[PDB]
């Protein structure tokens, strides 16, 4: 119920771990992740080491109330953590061992600047208080931090889950405090988007470009707008994808080109019947010969260019 | 236990300041939003001073149980606030420190009448208990209002975080009761609208404009009615994101303006084709030739006057 | 704590009041809706007074759990209310004020007929647990009953605020009949509707009707299935800003009656193109000119008579 | 708080009783719906015992956890029911008249054979477990089971609402159990279902029909495809429907007919197109003349042989 | 409330078995589902005893908190299970029976690679806390095992519910501590998928391969281009009801080929329509009969190497 005094004047340092169970429920708009994992600490307190030989036993058990375990928060938390204690041991010298399980939704920004093929980094942070006047510090047991083979989220690849042992300490409402960061690396899995997504605008595309072969207007006129309204409604179909950001990303300048690429086909088309009208055929067909070939090589070296730009 | 006796024949002030950590959730459809921040109080009370040199100069850590700690509601929260004492410090000249941390939802109104490029705000109010002997007044410190700087909303900028006092008595109740009052100054940034939003409209519209260059009956009705059918799947698509609201904004006014020129073009359309059919024709140039440069500038002028009345 | 004592046989009089704060969070639909509002209790204690003297003229504050608070239930409401006392004040004499906030989740039957310019009435229904002495009775106080003048109910005007003791009877008891009954008549702002859903309707029918002036068949087969397909789009799009209702309704005949209107067109235009096939030019004339002037005074007429039975 | 003393060795008997008050919320994805209500239970106890020679009073309240009260649950809910004792009393013999209310979610399967035109019914289960060596028996009131005035469930009638007073003993984990039955029978309101989804069907499909009047290929391809364009749009819209069900429903019959006709017709008309083509007029006229009598009677007898079918 | 001697050669055993109730909610994006079920469980205690002799009629007794309880936590699941206990027997040799009653949200991964024709498989995990002076592992009963005749999952079938064993030490700590699983194995009803989806989709197809009966340009490119906008409206109608998955299905893959078979059919008609304006219409016409016979064989052919690579 009352923290160790110091011997002359060091502080107390805790060992802290984590090992992960199951991460699920990756919220892109909301830029959220649920957890559940293991929480171990351990920490050296000589006022209740006692006699091994005398008693007769090597560790003794305790229970979660009456004695001193100390307050670790977590800071970008929308509620405090789910907890229940699993054990509390002591051992001969005076350190305690401890062990939880909990359960929380963590709060932490992504990056959408390549969404089919990006990376993301999720930030847990631990911190406590300089309760009384004994500071208190926060050390990192390696062997303590890690994950179960069956962690699983769906359409993530898991690379590594570590935690930077040295951690950030600065003064904040006139005490001293300690940080910890835990940082997990994911990569998407972007195969599922190529076909579902990427190809069907590029067969959309195709369709709307083969009216450069035609002559009647009627034809050409139904053929690209109902081929645009198929894009807007592919387009709708995508909207369940990444929320507003203040940058442009790869798939928004995508769209947007494939749209300009649309209006400039119904330009043409317009230019060669009004030039036909006026009885000047020579002119409508050598517009209609170079489009041909125009239009598929500016496209591919747009796309070529905007890979350029966004990886590179 | 007890309150502070008015020895000193003065009012019992304090010292708020409200520290925020992050904020989350901005709920349009129920108007309002979660936040989590620390909570530091600061009041003098000379029962307990402690000149002495028992213990260091920090004479501190009585318990949140027997001693007196003024009670602190919000006044626009959907449930009570969950609370959790840190620190509970006595300075050795009277004053008291006192520290929190809670999170809650908050209600407060929001105005989208500029919606792409409007600005917010939002109200937090604190309000004391009254005690029987004395009298209690707020008062906040300068130094102890800040935000940190990972606070984030999707798709909002903060820009400032600032304290004002607002007399008391507030409604019809009038037990001298002051209350305080904190804003949170937002922006949101459009740029993402524009090729999302903007452009595509704009391309359509002049997709459809196109059918002045042409006397085909059937291919003009064609372009016009896709093009309206096109519109209208854009609307889906613009109203699956902006929120519902029960008035007029400018988004509105736009989509009704469109929806008006496809009319008017529909009517040019049948008018320009029954006069032909009577042996008309030179009406009929004419007036499509008077069209062709009708639209666009009458379409400018239309925006520009909108811009200025929604906007001055 | 006790109940007071009877006196000389005079029963317990409580006068209550609700200070509404916001009326908010329409879920589900549009049966459930959640209520954040002030509650004010005034019952008099005489005979009980706490510390009656002028020289302790100032006015008590006391502890929920030091005076004796009557319980009070919600008839309907979905999870008993989270009580919150703001502060108590117990005057010398022999009397009391109560102030909470409270938040829960009424239900309440909502009608939809007449759905733009319907009016809404909201009932919350009380009862005061009995206790071995004399019978606790129910009045209104009718100072304390009112809004702040600053209700979120967006969409919606406040008309009035009153409340009724309405004598009732549910399951078994002498009198019962301790019953209030507090309605709020709202209306709601029917503006934006007009622009949002009612004019682009009729300017889509307009489009779909300016196909009389024509002769071509593939032209009007055209318009007309276009123009239809259209506003199935647009009831898609109307339908989502309307909830779940089980029954007839204004907006619901117009409807149909509009798609009646499409069906009698397309017939015409059959008809018409038969005849002219048929070789009976003069009465396809007849038939489409006659057409023109009936088919909009038979919308008007029509229109009229569905208004007139729809609003008494 | 112990188990009446058996003044016998016959089996302790509790008599109970339901009283609702509003069913709402009757979800059909889940098969659930909400309801609440009052529950009442009353049983003898010779441990109170009342003192009529004391000068009797006639209610003499009591608090819930001062005495003993059988352990009451249902078997198909989501969770323990939110319960608060509203009342309990005693008599001068020693019953106690106990009565909560109470709210909770039930699970309960729904057939969706007849869906337009379909009835219900709805259970609910009580059950009680065998203390100590005193067996409990569960009996029905008849007198506290019932609904009021104000219980209606949007777009449902409700017809009854009893309970079956013979239980259903049965032998679980090696212990004795009895249960009870409350059902309550329901029938949908269809009228609304007729204009709303019936009939704008049945004008799309003779807009369809209507292409056997005439003879150019591209007006009846169009007219066709169209309409059947128009057809898979209102099915978007009208999904918001019954789930996916393992039997087969009346209305996914009718609109699997509905395809099937569109199918036939594209065929004819491609036949009639192909027969024109050949240089043989007669054939193509008359396979439309019979045609144009053969669809609406194939129509008429395959309606009324499912409707023979599914509801004879 | 002390642990039990570790007196036989043995560790202590201890016999769970789970009893369903029902079970429902079965998220797929989260992949969880809500159960509800019971618990039973026993083991022999030689502490205590109750002879037959003295006065030995009572065979049973109940212990509320005066015994030793092993704790049984769950692995897998979101949130702490809401148990109750139920009764506590203890027979006179020794052994002692424990039930209980719970429900709480599991979390279990799955695979919908055969989409319409899945199954799945559930699992549930057990642990014991070890305790420090005997030794604890678990056993199956299955006379305890088994599931009620009223549980029902919204489109699925229940084949089996069993349990098995898992090796003790799991994940890195290795304190001698044992797991149990158990399986329930479901089938998806896929009867009504057939004529809600794919009939429609084929009838569809159809519909678009007739114009290789057809030489007029404007009727092929219509029948085609809405035959393709009719085809994407039906995939967003399919999508609505299918849980997102980030991996390529079967559902997908036939997707996918009929958007290569749209596109392949516009380039045969653009060749056939070119091919016939320079007057070789030998060569159309061979081209035009050999894809009538040609698109058929091969859709097949694909559809049974697709069938073949997904189920073998
Ligand atoms: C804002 C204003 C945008 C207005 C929306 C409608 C745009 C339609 C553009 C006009 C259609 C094509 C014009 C046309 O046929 O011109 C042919 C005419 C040739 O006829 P002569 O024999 O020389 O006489 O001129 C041309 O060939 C013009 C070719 C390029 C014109 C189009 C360039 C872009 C138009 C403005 C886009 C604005 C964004
Ligand atoms: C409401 C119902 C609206 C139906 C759609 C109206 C379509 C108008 C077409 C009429 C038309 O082509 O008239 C051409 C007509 C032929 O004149 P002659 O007698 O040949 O000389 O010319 C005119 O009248 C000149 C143009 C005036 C058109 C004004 C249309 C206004 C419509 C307002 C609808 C509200
Ligand atoms: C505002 C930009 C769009 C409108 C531009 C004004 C239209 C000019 C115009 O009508 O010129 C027509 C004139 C020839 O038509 P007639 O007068 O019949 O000979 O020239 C054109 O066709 C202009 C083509 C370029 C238009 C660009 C848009
Ligand atoms: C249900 C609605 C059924 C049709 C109601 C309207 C009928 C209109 C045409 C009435 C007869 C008529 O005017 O005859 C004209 C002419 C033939 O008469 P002659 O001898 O050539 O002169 O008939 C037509 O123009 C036929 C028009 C065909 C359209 C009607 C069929 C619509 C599709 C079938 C609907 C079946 C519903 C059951
Ligand atoms: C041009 C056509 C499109 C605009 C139609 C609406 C015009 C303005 C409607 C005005 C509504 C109004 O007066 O207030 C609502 C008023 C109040 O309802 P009660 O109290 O029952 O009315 C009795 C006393 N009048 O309701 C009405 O009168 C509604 C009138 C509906 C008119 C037709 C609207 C639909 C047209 C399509
Ligand atoms: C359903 C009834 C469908 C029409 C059956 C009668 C019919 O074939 O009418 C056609 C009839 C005779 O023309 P032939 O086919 O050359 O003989 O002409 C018409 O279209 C008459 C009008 C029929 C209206 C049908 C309304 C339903
Ligand atoms: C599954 C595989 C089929 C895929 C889709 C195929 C659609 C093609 C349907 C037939 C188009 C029209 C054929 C045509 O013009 O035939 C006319 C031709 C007339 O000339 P003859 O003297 O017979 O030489 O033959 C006929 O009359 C054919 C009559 C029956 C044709 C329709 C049969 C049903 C089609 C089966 C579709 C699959 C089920
Ligand atoms: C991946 C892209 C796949 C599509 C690429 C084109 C494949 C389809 C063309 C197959 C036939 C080509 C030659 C032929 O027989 O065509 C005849 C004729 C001329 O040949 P002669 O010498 O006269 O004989 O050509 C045509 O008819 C041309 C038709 C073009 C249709 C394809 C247009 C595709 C649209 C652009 C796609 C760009 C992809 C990058
Ligand atoms: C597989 C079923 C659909 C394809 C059937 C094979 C194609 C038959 C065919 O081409 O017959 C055409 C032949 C006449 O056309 P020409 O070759 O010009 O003589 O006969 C037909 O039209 C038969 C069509 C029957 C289609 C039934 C499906």
């Amino acid at each position: 119920v009352s923290p160790p005094p110091p011997i002359a004047d060091e502080p107390l340092t805790v060992n802290t771990g984590i090992y992960l169970i199951e991460c699920y429920s990756l919220d892109d708009k909301a830029e959220t992740f649920k957890v559940n994992a293991f929480l171990s600490l351990s920490w050296k307190d000589r006022r209740l080491a006692f006699d091994p030989v005398r008693s007769g036993v090597r560790v003794k058990t305790y229970e979660p109330e009456a004695i001193w375990i100390p307050e670790i928060r977590f800071v970008n938390v929308e509620n405090a953590r789910d907890a229940d204690v699993v054990d509390i041991s002591v051992s001969p010298d005076g350190t305690v061992q401890y062990l939880e399980r909990f359960s929380a939704r963590v709060l932490s920004p992504l990056d959408f600047r390549r969404y089919p093929f990006d990376s993301q980094t999720l930030h847990i942070y631990l911190i406590v208080r300089s309760v009384d006047t004994r500071n208190i510090v926060l050390a990192v047991d390696l062997e303590k931090v890690g994950k179960n083979d069956d962690v699983f989220l769906t359409g993530w690849d898991i690379e590594s889950f570590t935690a930077v042992v040295k951690p950030a300490n600065f003064a904040l409402e006139d005490r001293l405090e300690s940080k910890l960061d835990y940082q997990l690396r994911i990569s998407r899995q972007y195969f599922s988007y190529i076909p579902n997504i990427i190809l069907p605008m590029l067969f959309i595309l195709f369709i709307s470009w083969t009216a450069f072969w035609s002559t009647s207007y009627e034809a050409n006129v139904t053929l690209v707008v109902s081929t645009l309204i198929a894009h807007i409604a592919f387009n709708i179909l995508v909207e369940t994808n990444l929320p507003k950001t203040p940058y442009m990303t790869y798939t928004g300048a995508i769209i947007f080109m494939i749209y300009l690429f649309y209006f400039v086909a119904v330009i043409e088309v317009t230019v060669q019947h009004y030039l036909k009208v006026e009885s000047q055929p020579a002119r409508a067909a050598s517009i209609t010969r170079a489009s041909r070939i125009a239009f598929p090589v500016v496209f591919l070296l747009a796309n070529i260019i905007l890979a350029f730009l966004f990886f590179g």
